[PDB]
């Protein structure tokens, strides 16, 4: 079986409960994406064009700094890249992840979680950046659970 990774950035807890989850249900390793400078209530504050996170969605080419890269990235066969959905796409510091990691020969599935949006547009926006990629079909776990988990992972040939 495939040694597998479950990377994940998380601004409120929501999608690392999510990410634990998936992890405890695959025997993967999790890696926090944890932001150089950290996410405040204020920088998450949609309401407001002038927050950190409205200025990075608006800027497609923005790589929020990430703290420490996984060092033995090489090692695995099949990562997960998590994410809350931001503006219906995943949060640039996934882009910061990706852009950072070798991830080439690998098979590579995103998750979300979110308050109603579904994963597809982040996912194919994803896809589309970095086609070299091996993407599989991932799957918004706002609620999931181990039989969820594992029939999609069946759907998908992920083992
Ligand atoms: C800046 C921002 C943008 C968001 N945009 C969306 C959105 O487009 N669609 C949606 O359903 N939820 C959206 N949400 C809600 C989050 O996806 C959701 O609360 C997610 O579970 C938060 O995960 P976390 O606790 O790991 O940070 C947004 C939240 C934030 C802070």
């Amino acid at each position: 079986n495939s040694k597998i990774l479950v990377a994940y950035f998380s601004a409120t807890g929501t999608t690392a409960r999510a990410a634990e989850k998936l992890g405890a249900a695959v025997g993967g390793d999790l890696y926090p994406i944890a932001p150089a400078q950290p996410y405040t209530s204020a920088d998450l504050d949609w309401n407001n064009k002038r927050s950190r996170s409205s200025v990075e969605m608006n800027d497609p080419k923005m790589r929020p700094a990430i703290k420490s890269k996984k060092e033995n990235i090489g090692t695995y066969d099949v990562v997960f890249i998590g994410y809350p959905i931001w503006w219906d796409l995943a949060p640039r510091i996934i882009n910061t992840f990706i852009e950072g990691h070798s991830l080439k020969g690998k098979t590579v599935v995103p998750f979300a979680t979110s308050g109603g949006s579904s994963i597809g547009n982040s996912a194919t926006v994803l896809k589309k950046t970095y086609p070299d990629l091996n993407w599989k079909e991932g799957r918004l776990l706002n609620r999931t659970d181990e039989k969820a988990i594992r029939a999609w992972l069946d759907v998908i040939a992920v083992k």
